[PDB]
């Protein structure tokens, strides 16, 4: 089969308008709106309020192309629209083909007959969304409650694009997938999966293709399973009639080398090979498919204080360091893989093991999927439906159920993907009080029949789990299920609260925090503007009382500042440390609490919200955070009631064996405290390491500390604690001394000392990839942690500023 | 009957210390230690944790007096404690006489046998109340649940005094009131009290007395009422036999001059003249009690949404503007006359109708009920339980039951005292989850049983209601009865929130807000320490997370400051705002609402709290708000989904007539739709005067108004809306034109004008008794705003400061 594809350029118009502009195909109607200069850039300022007219309007695309004579000797051709931003109308050449419902499916379309010589016209009349929808909600029965946009329930589109708390209100139309012309002749392999069915020293596996043949006719299926070398080769021959057939064809492969989540194993990919072909030799379809070979299981035991939830991948139960990931930009076909890889790729480094993608944002593009496959990132898929009433009529269902056959046929084979979600906070907000007094849970069905049974029907090898906290009784318990941690923030909870939080599994929590400086710059309008509480700086963040927030927490530990510059550090550390502490904790209780994941790993615009990595890709500093706070091996310090308690954890398949030491100095002077000699911390599991009583501390002149070293020289972890917010600690000013080695020609070793203790230390420059960077450094110890600058050069590396809580600088 | 008074000064030592130092009797052991130079000022710093030693001592007190043999022929002699903080041993010449259990009652002693002539031996043995407590405790069946301080419930003793939430740990022990010998002969009025019985065009009354007859005697009781012509006269003759004898005395008062409170009438008072007399003409008890003639009635009939809770006194429905009371010192004795006069003609002047003794400190001093009565300040009287798990064995009911009776008796004849009420907060604790999961709720018999059926045995004249918050349902809800918002506060919600508040009665809510500079100076120990979160800033903020809540509502409305000085004039005028905006929603309900009570009207001692007087006796700015909040006639702004919504309210019997202006100016230039129209508000009533459409506004240059002129064209309110938060509106600063008139002596009279909006100008001067300050002035308008300084010569008042939030000049 042949396929003309016909992306590239589009003219597109108002619904009506006489002009005809030139667009872009995988593209957003403001993105070329924005091309041709017609609006001005939304992110930046107060914009968002400006362009808010596109949304309103009904548009145009139009595309001319030329097919051969040649093309249409193919028996069939179909029209396939990759991905459609929802309600549409498609004419070819001046004839109607079907409406669209839906921006997450792909849309096929016959057109043969419809189709002449030479140069042809497609045409794709998009409709307003806010228009459409609200026609919807009008025409419906009852009122269902959304959040900021009600509406927004009642079509199949990214529910985030209409506005939420991090992101803005550009409810964007577009053809926003490739656009490809599809010719074939006899038959067409139509899906195709590779199920593990059972697993051992051996591994057995089936391989289910769909099949759609327009005539009865005696087809061949030949493949090859390969590893690095090709491990399995087969072919089989059938006769089938015309329609739709479907197979599971078994076979076996020795020793499979087993895909394991990052940190506990390796990342090992089969491809799978496979050509459809005639009687005649002829080959009607190939396929590439790749997969790993996985047992999953969702680990749901009772025990005393309620019931387990637990990943276990290959029977080795894994603790789910991780985070939220959302849409990487509000106009989705600017992401470019490029984008993907590198958010990923940090998430990597930073030690994550999962991500959820969260389910009012979109089912990602393969190459998010296909990373996440490689670099061992299992991922928590959401089916695409968050925290509003959506409808429950047969109509509905049926066009949900459309969409999760879809979805799930396309996702299946990636190892990655961990578990099929239903919903994000619904039946936690029935169950509370958010939306009312209702008897209705207005969606139940979708969560309770429609979901589970297409995902029991297509996908045996995963668990099903109705909704993102799904805690048993209440379903936000500490108990049952996972939980959403959002005392801390939203309630306004200090949080060190983190410390009393239980859950079984924390799939959600948060800390805000404003961008770079750098990135701050690119969407003020001024630098009238730059100072905390500005207009430019409350209306990029979505929150309700987000400043105000930040402002609160900072002021828990900090003396409050009116500087800008001060501000933005204060409180992105303040985020890390809120973090840092739950992140800690919940590790602490290792398989009691087998999970938590940050709530904003990305944002989708320039903004100040929860994300660890901002719009433009620049790293918040509690990035560095919580690289720390997910350090496979780990030591974290924890109050109990007077008495200090250290912990250590292993998120590691081999035992540990290596030194701590404790102690409790003052900022300048010396330890209080002893020395240890060897301990062990087990495989992959938390352990209680010591114990230090306090009942005689001086809160405000000394610290306790410990720092973790493996069998050889090394420092793997350091951890410390304060007894009082650091605004009240008679802390001197620090000196801290530095030199610059050059390991490799752009990789570089940086060496530290500090007479008394500086923190949060605050290494810039311009281009590189610390390792580890916004430290802490105690008295009595030198540190080298290393970076890389691939961009500066080796004299100018020494052009690298440093900044910290209390400082003077050195060499 | 002769008494012989043993005030003035005693000799004091801890349970086991050689020295006896002096000490005064109406008294403390951290008073008598401070004054004899043992331990620092509590107030002061951190000076609270250097003296809890003190609550963990017992404590001895001592006086010699001498007695005459002329005063032993009395042939009864008892001793009256008429206060004693607690748990006691007292020996008269090295013998026992009796335990004290209860702080909050009197104590009568029968020794005229122990009485020796000439010198005796009055000991007073004081049980450390710490260790007392906390042995009730745990001889307890269960575990019962406080607050800061658990075993506080086991006790009868001012609950605030081991610490609260703008308290401290200062748990003294002391004979807190007079210790009187009292010498009679034959009868003693015991009790005396006068009910209105039932009223109309004319009053019936009786007069009930007690008597105490020790020998079987003719007697004779003969009285005059007087208002202060006597109004009446009458004697009567008894022959009774010993024992207690009662009596229900019918007599009738024509055309009674009826006590109303402030605002609402006037507070006529008649005194009761009463002389038991033998038969010889001799008297033996003369009593002189003062008493108000009124109806009372807690109307609480079903509606629409809930049921009613209001307050009428005379058939007539008053709206309760007022303020929840509070111990003036932690430290009782100190409180003087001076001091509950000083706060009480400042609530009378600041417009309010009634006082809450709130149920966690004491039953007042006379002097409190006494003031009460003549300013026509109603009062809402707690019996003494507060946010606890009391105990409720017949052992501790008995002590309830025994205390409830003496109280009553003392306080009934007091015409301010408008409600009996059985506790703070308990009802909606054990309702919500604060001690939660438990069956029992833990003193519900005391409020259920005990309480209502002393009240309802002793008092007729006046409603008994079991619970601070006492709803429906749920305790707290706004459908029935009366509501605490700590919504605002403690959680964390914006104060304008308390405009979705629409509870029958709000009988608490507030926000904080640091003294005055003078008064923190007073007990912050250094200038270093003068910074908004410096240690001693939060040390004297007993509010869990105080600070920073207080620096996140001045970050709602404006923009943060570093500066000590501007944190307190931003954050005092918070206060104000918070308290205005929802004291003037609920007085537009009117009798939906009918009641707002302030949550804390003074401190007991130099605190940053929710206090509008701080603990030495100095005006928050506040307080000017709710002077301006409780203006007897008044009009409101209220915003409704895209419109503003002006109101009318009369606290007065009296229907108005007079002219409101509209408009919508610029900070400079006074433009939009000036709407300048008559209106009515009738009397004692909310009515809806206006709308007003805010049809494309300029949220940050312009701001809508209201002024209200009486038919004398005379400014008797304003009131001013802005669409944005301080911090982001465009407002120039402003000049201000003022000069000083003088009126009389000492009085003086204001004049200002200024060219632009200027808000918030703060008048000081040394000892002023200003009318109004803390003032708005708009553009085209000139204020005659009058004062007082019975201080300061009339060109020294031109020494007169003045500032405000945007102020460029002045005169
Ligand atoms: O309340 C905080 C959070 O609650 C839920 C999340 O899915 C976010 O949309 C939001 O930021
Ligand atoms: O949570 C705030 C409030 O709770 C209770 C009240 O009686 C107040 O004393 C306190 O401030």
């Amino acid at each position: 089969m042949e396929i003309l594809k016909l992306d590239g350029e589009w003219e597109f118009k108002a619904v009506k308008d006489k002009k005809w502009r030139k667009a872009k195909v995988p593209g957003c109607v403001h993105l070329d709106l924005m091309e041709n200069g017609l609006i001005p850039d939304p992110f930046v300022g107060e914009n968002e309020l400006e362009v808010q007219w596109v949304e309103k309007e009904d548009w145009i695309y139009r595309k001319k192309f030329q097919v051969g004579k040649e093309f249409l000797k193919y028996s069939s051709i179909y029209l396939e629209f990759e991905g459609i931003d929802t309600f549409s109308e498609i004419y070819l050449n001046g004839k109607k083909i079907g409406e669209t419902d839906n921006m997450f499916i792909a849309w096929e379309f016959n057109v043969k007959d419809l189709l002449v010589e030479g140069e042809n016209e497609l045409e794709v009349r998009l409709f307003s969304p806010s228009k459409v929808l609200e026609e919807r909600a009008k025409n419906y029965p009852y009122k269902l409650h959304g959040g900021d946009y009600s509406p927004r329930v009642f079509g199949r589109k990214a529910q985030y694009s209409f506005g939420w708390d991090w992101g803005p209100r550009l409810a964007t139309s577009g053809i926003w997938k490739s656009v490809k012309l599809k010719g074939w002749n006899k038959a067409r392999l139509l899906d195709v999966w590779v199920p593990v069915r059972s697993l051992g020293e051996n591994a057995q596996i089936n391989i289910e293709l769909d099949i759609e043949l327009q005539e009865s006719i005696p087809v061949d299926v030949a493949f090859r399973i390969s590893h690095k070398k090709p491990v399995l080769e087969q072919r089989l021959r059938f006769t089938l009639p015309e329609g739709r057939v479907f197979l599971k064809i078994p076979l076996t492969i020795k020793n499979p080398k087993l895909w394991f989540p990052r940190g506990y194993g390796e990342q090992n990919l089969y491809t799978l090979q496979l050509v459809l072909l005639d009687e005649k030799g002829e080959v009607l379809d190939k396929v590439e498919e790749r997969f790993g070979i996985r047992k999953v299981e969702l680990f749901t035991q009772e025990d005393n204080k309620g019931e387990s939830f637990v990943f276990k991948i290959n029977n080795i139960p894994v603790f789910a360091k991780g985070a939220n990931w959302i849409p990487a930009d509000s106009f989705l076909p600017r992401i470019k893989e490029e984008d993907y890889r590198l958010l990923l790729i940090r998430a990597k480094e930073a030690g994550v093991n999962m991500l959820r993608v969260w389910g009012g944002g979109i089912y990602e593009n393969d190459i998010f999927y296909e990373l996440c496959d490689e670099l061992g990132i299992m991922v928590w898929q959401d089916f695409m439906f968050a925290c509003a009433e959506y409808p429950d009529d047969e109509n509905f269902l049926n066009d949900v159920q459309k969409e999760a056959e879809f979805v799930i046929k396309r996702l299946r084979n990636h190892p990655s993907i961990v578990l099929w979600c239903g919903n994000n906070c619904n039946h936690w907000g029935y169950y509370a009080k958010w939306w009312g007094e209702r008897e209705k849970f207005w969606g139940e069905e979708i969560y309770s029949r429609v979901l589970p049974d297409v995902c029991a029907r297509l996908d045996l090898t995963r668990p099903y789990w109705p909704s993102s906290p799904y805690g048993g009784k209440d379903p936000n318990s500490q108990e049952v299920g996972d939980r959403h941690n959002w005392e801390v923030w939203h309630g306004w909870i200090d949080f060190n609260g983190y410390l009393k939080d239980n859950g079984r599994f924390i799939s959600e929590f948060g800390m805000q925090a404003p961008p770079v400086a750098e990135t701050i710059r690119k969407f003020i309008t001024s630098e009238k503007e730059y100072y905390p509480q500005s207009r430019e700086m409350e209306f990029h963040n979505k929150a309700r009382e987000g400043t105000e927030r930040i402002i609160r927490y900072i002021a828990g530990h900090f003396k409050i500042t009116e500087d800008m510059n001060e501000y933005i550090y204060l409180s992105q550390i303040i985020q890390g440390l809120a973090l840092k502490t739950g992140i800690e904790h919940w590790r602490n209780n290792k398989f009691h609490t087998s999970g938590s994941l940050i709530w904003q790993w990305n944002d989708c615009w320039p903004v100040v919200s929860w994300s660890i990595i901002d719009y433009y890709k620049k790293l918040k500093p509690s990035y560095y955070f919580v690289k720390r706070a997910f350090r496979d091996i780990k030591v974290n310090i924890e109050p109990r009631n007077g008495k200090l308690l250290v912990f250590g954890v292993n998120d590691t398949l081999e035992k540990f064996y290596g030194k701590i030491e404790y102690a409790i100095s003052t900022f300048r002077g010396k330890r209080r405290g002893k020395k240890e000699v060897d301990i062990e911390i087990p495989a992959n599991s938390s352990v209680i390491l010591g114990e230090f009583n306090l009942e005689d501390v001086d809160k405000f002149k000394e610290f306790f500390y410990v720092q973790l070293y493996n069998e050889k020289d090394e420092l793997i972890d350091q951890n410390e604690y304060f007894f009082a917010p650091f605004r009240h600690l008679e802390l001197p000013n620090a000196v801290v001394v530095y030199s610059v080695k050059e390991i490799e020609e752009n990789s570089y070793l940086l060496n530290i000392e500090s007479d008394f203790l500086a923190l949060w230390v605050s290494l810039k420059l311009e281009n590189a990839e610390w390792e580890d960077n916004f430290v802490n450094i105690y008295p009595k110890t030198k540190y080298s942690i290393r970076f890389k600058a691939p961009y500066t050069l080796k004299e100018v590396e020494s052009k690298l500023k440093l900044e910290g809580y209390n400082l003077k600088k050195v060499i």
